[PDB]
């Protein structure tokens, strides 16, 4: 199975029995990807195991895949296992069961839902500061990814539920431990049905269980129309389960604590690294907002500079690595043979640092992103939120979230490097994107 | 253990109670047939059994195998029950899916046109001959007659003949390769418990595909695999199976490995499903001296003085077709029909869950008494110009219905009243004593007799 990218005369490298090209990962996704980009061109391909993995580069292809061909061809990522009831999260729904939720799910970020949180956001950013003053006034870095995963899950879990969690807090505490032995299923494929019809799964049955009984508790109502109440209302009316139900709750939690403290510590590395990046978005912060006023909805989209520090940051730091889709018949893309079962991957963190493209990309520049340079930039090559019908659903939120908390923070402390501060941050060679060592940053205030 | 075992609880719909794992396979004992027949009395017009994890929705209502077989053919009831592991012969068109199906559908269907039949005639004319004198060798004397032997190796020569232009089989040769092959091309046998645990278990066939397993024997395959590389033979044609797929492949397109899966279908159907109805018809006409007779003498009125029969006369002879049809109703050598249910769907008011597969029990609605007056009973009155109004073309379907139908429907027709002709023109069949009377079907997978079927030959 193992000759498909040489029958279709697609390059690539050699892959072993078995294995494939699984082997390659001891430096990650990432390196990978773009020793692959930089030795083969414009499209290569290689095995995840039996699984061949085309790789794209060219905006046009990319652009067909993801928007174009989407409900028709390129609907559905690959398929992950073992879930069990887990299959029925929208992340991992294929279809309609997808579709159906995609269109459940649409509404609880609209502009006027999202104009509604603004209020109840602005409660935890004051906890956010009183939190970085104590670790402030007295000398001793701060890990940034604890005291932002603090803040970003007491948003998430009140813009969604309604619900007050407030150091060792359990759902922190279960929900980061679902970051090995995976290494067997990309060679493997044929054992997920053994552990499915069997009913085992990959997730610890007690960080699904203290979310499944927590949904239960928060669902006693006896309110705002949020993410809960949506899923409420239709479901007192194909339809969506109690099972159902807390699989989106999972999703929603893990997407808004972990990849939203994972960005806002990745910024602030950034803005300590670069001093003048730091001042100059201070400097724009203060003059929207005078007298440390409090930051609104208009305000934030308001701010040029906040957008192109968080873009530029996103660009270098893109969580997702990778968009993967499966090409569920055979199709003929812009004059390429993709057959059936194929799993089309676009290298997103390869593509955000293409020399071709970017000059200088591994500098941190968050002038690529200003109105006078953001028209040189294809919307198909930095896609750090995906793109077409099935890109992130909370690109919206999580976009306003990080930026109100960057706002509450610059006005009031400025980050410098400490003697532990990993410089130049090392990103971890396993599977996810994350830094080697955590962020420690020293925090001074104003 | 259950699983899906409760969905048929959850519909309503009734049917024998699953064992965990197993589900209602243990209820084969009998075979397909006895286990449909029985559900049929049992259950009624619509009943549901687990094929280990698989649920089965099984179907008598003809407006409802309409919808499933024509009407949601392309959009619902495409495909047929996933069968594994296959490896190569996945790309064969009987068990291709979805656009490769119908781009194979489309490739073969010009191979029957009643064009292409008519020019087969005079070919086939010459195997008939040959068919007659192996017969005369064994009338002579009153020595016991295999109708399997002599009617298969006359069908693989045909299949050979009209579909790559090669004479294999000279006048045999009765150690022919290609039968031997053929023979054990294939053996879906309960008792092994290979079929019974692919069924019970399937998560162990992409354990077998990746492990170069498949259900045809390598040794059966090779020797077809190179037959058909050595069948290559251009520059040397006239248009056939083998010429359609060369000239499309010299212009996706179909490969060597695609080109070979559809000769192995093809050459299969043509010598097992055309010697065993063949040996189905001759125990009829046997053990009915009176259809025989009546037979015979419409076969001289329409041939007088052992005329060749032509492609025209052959669709004049009424009684003929009355006969072939009437064992094909007794003798559904498919026995069932079955369609895969892609997406959720509620036809004639009754929703069908996506993966159920809906079955059509073909020999069940073959024998149903609420139809055929004394289903049991081979009367071939039931298809006369008469009484042919009153049958449901979705209760007799021996060759299927819809788009995905017996491709080889009206060649398998063809092939075997230009068999019957020529043997019906020189003898006459009586029965042995060793001759099994009456004829019990093999209680195993595929629908043959336990004992073969042997007659006396007595020339004219
Ligand atoms: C900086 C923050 C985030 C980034 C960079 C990010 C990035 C992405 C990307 C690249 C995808 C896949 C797009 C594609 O395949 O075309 C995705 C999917 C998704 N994201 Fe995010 N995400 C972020 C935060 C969030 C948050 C806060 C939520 C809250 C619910 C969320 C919910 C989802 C969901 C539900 C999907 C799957 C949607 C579907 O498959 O239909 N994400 N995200
Ligand atoms: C008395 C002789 C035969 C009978 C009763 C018979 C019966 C059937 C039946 C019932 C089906 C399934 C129809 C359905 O599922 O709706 C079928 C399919 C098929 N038959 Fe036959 N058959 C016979 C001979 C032949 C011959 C001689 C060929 C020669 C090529 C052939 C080729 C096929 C093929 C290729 C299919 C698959 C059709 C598809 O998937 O499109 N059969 N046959
Ligand atoms: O990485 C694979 N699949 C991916 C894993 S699904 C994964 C399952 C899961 C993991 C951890 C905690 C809770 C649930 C999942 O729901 N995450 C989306 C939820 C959070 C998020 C993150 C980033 C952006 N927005 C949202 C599919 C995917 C979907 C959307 C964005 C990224 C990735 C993979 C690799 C090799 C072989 N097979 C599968
Ligand atoms: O019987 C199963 N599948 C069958 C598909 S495979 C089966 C595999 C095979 C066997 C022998 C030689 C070569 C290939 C196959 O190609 N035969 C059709 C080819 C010859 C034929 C027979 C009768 C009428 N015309 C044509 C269903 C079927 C389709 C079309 C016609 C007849 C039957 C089955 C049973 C249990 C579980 N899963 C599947």
């Amino acid at each position: 199975s193992h000759g498909l990218f040489k029958k279709l005369g697609i390059p690539g490298p050699t892959p072993l029995p078995f294995l494939g090209n699984i082997l390659s990962y001891h430096k990650g996704f990432c390196m990978f990807d773009m020793e692959c980009h930089k030795k083969y061109g414009k499209v290569w391909g290689f095995y995840d195991g039996q699984q061949p993995v085309l790789a794209i580069t060219d905006p046009d292809m990319i652009k067909t895949v993801l928007v174009k061909e989407c409900y028709s061809v390129f609907t559905n990522r690959r398929p992950f296992g073992p879930v069990g009831f887990m299959k029925s999260a929208i992340s991992i729904a294929e279809d309609e069961e997808w579709k159906r939720l995609r269109s459940l799910l649409s509404p609880t970020f609209t502009s006027g839902k999202l104009k509604e949180m603004v209020p109840i956001i602005a409660q935890y950013g004051d906890v956010l500061v009183r939190n970085l003053r104590r670790e402030a006034e007295t000398g001793k870095p701060v890990t940034l990814k604890d005291v932002f995963g603090a803040y970003s899950m007491d948003v998430i879990t009140s813009t969604s539920f309604g619900v007050n969690i407030d150091p060792q807090d359990p759902f922190v505490e279960n929900t980061k431990k679902l970051l090995p032995f995976f290494l067997s299923i990309t060679v493997f494929p044929f054992l997920i049905p053994i552990l499915e019809v069997l009913n085992i799964c990959v997730f610890p049955r007690e960080v699904t269980n203290f979310l499944r009984k927590s949904v239960k508790r928060m669902k006693e109502s006896r309110h705002r129309v949020d993410f809960l109440q949506l899923m409420i209302d239709s479901q007192n009316s194909k339809a969506l389960s109690d099972l159902e139900l807390v699989a989106q709750s999972i999703i929603f939690i893990f997407a808004g604590y972990e990849t939203t403290s994972s960005v806002l510590s990745f910024i602030m590395y950034e803005l300590a690294t670069h001093p003048d990046v730091q001042q100059k978005l201070q400097e724009e912060i203060d003059a929207v907002l005078p007298n440390k006023a409090p930051p609104t909805y208009d305000t934030v989209l308001q701010m040029e500079y906040l957008d192109m520090v968080v873009n530029e940051t996103l660009r270098l730091f893109p969580i997702a690595m990778r968009l993967e889709r499966v090409c569920k018949k055979d199709v003929e893309i812009n004059g390429m043979f993709i057959p059936k079962g194929v799993v089309v991957m676009i290298p997103s963190y390869a593509l955000h640092r293409d020399p071709k493209y970017w000059t200088e990309p591994e500098k941190f520049l968050p002038e690529r992103f200003s109105a006078k340079n953001a028209d040189n930039i294809d919307p198909y090559i930095y896609t750090p939120f995906g793109s077409g019908p099935r890109n992130c659903i909370g690109m919206r939120f999580a976009l306003m979230n990080m930026k109100l908390a960057l706002i509450r923070v610059l006005q009031n402390f400025s980050f410098k490097p400490c003697k532990e501060t990993q410089i130049p941050l090392k990103l971890s060679l396993g599977g996810l994107l994350q830094p080697e060592k955590p962020v420690v940053l020293k925090v001074e205030s104003r």
